[PDB]
């Protein structure tokens, strides 16, 4: 049976917005959890269901995950680089809600730093990366079908659908367009080939 209903977390972020637009255009019935609905666009494709609330509130997460076939996680801290547990605590709530509701597929974005040499993280990004590592642990220990998406720098290049996906953080480049990253997260909904793996999408634009 194919995935039809999905929840997206972080849909108002850079990658989230284009993942959401692509998912709706592709035919998915999409639910989003957003703190502030004014951050969703009026033009273009629109989510089927909008839950207003916070990924740190279990009940809000629960309402969002109920009834879904799969979950996409594109949480982040925007330009905030201070020490943080928002992503990992959010993922804890998502896992609990998935288990409560029988949902078994999650595709979640962290970063290529979790594949590269772990002493090459730029200092200003260490705190966020530490929480990406906590989030990754939460998801891989959940006992759910988890695709870990670990992108390099996220750019603004056009959608191509022509990027390369490796399993080790080596690839044709150190950039992926936000649109291609979103396309890849949706690709992960229709294959099991990356379940239980870490993936590195990249492309030369
Ligand atoms: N930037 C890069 O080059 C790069 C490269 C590799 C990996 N990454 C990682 O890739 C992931 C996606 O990044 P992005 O740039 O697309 O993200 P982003 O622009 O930071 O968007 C973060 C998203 O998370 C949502 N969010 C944050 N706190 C939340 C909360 N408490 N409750 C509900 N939602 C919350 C934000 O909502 P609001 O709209 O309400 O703020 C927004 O939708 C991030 O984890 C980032 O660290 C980034
Ligand atoms: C190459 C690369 C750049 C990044 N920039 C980033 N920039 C940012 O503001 N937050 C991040 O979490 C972030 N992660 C990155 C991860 C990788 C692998």
């Amino acid at each position: 049976m194919a995935v039809k209903k999905i929840a997206i977390f972080g849909a108002t972020g850079q990658t989230g917005l284009t993942t959401l637009a692509q998912a709706v255009q592709a035919g998915y019935e999409v639910t989003v959890l957003v703190r502030d609905s004014s951050r969703l666009p009026s033009e273009g494709p629109r989510p089927a269901h909008v839950v207003v609330g916070d990924v740190l509130q279990a009940a809000d997460v629960d309402k969002t995950v109920a009834g879904q076939d799969a979950v996409i996680v594109l949480l982040g801290t925007r330009n905030d680089l201070s020490p943080t547990t928002v992503m990992s605590e959010g993922a804890r709530n998502i896992v609990a809600a998935m288990k409560a509701h029988g949902v078994d597929k999650v595709v979640a974005c962290t970063s290529a730093f979790l594949l590269w040499d772990p002493t090459k993280v730029p200092p200003r990004l260490q705190a966020v990366t530490d929480d990406h590592i906590r989030m990754h642990k939460v998801l891989r220990e959940s006992g759910l079908k988890y695709v870990a998406v670990m992108p390099p720098h996220i750019g603004d290049q056009p959608l191509t659908g022509a990027y390369t996906v490796t399993l080790d953080g080596r690839g044709p480049s150190r950039v992926i367009s936000k649109h291609d990253l979103g396309h890849f997260m949706l690709r992960c909904l229709t294959t099991d080939e990356y379940d239980g793996h870490s993936t590195y999408p990249s492309h030369q634009y």
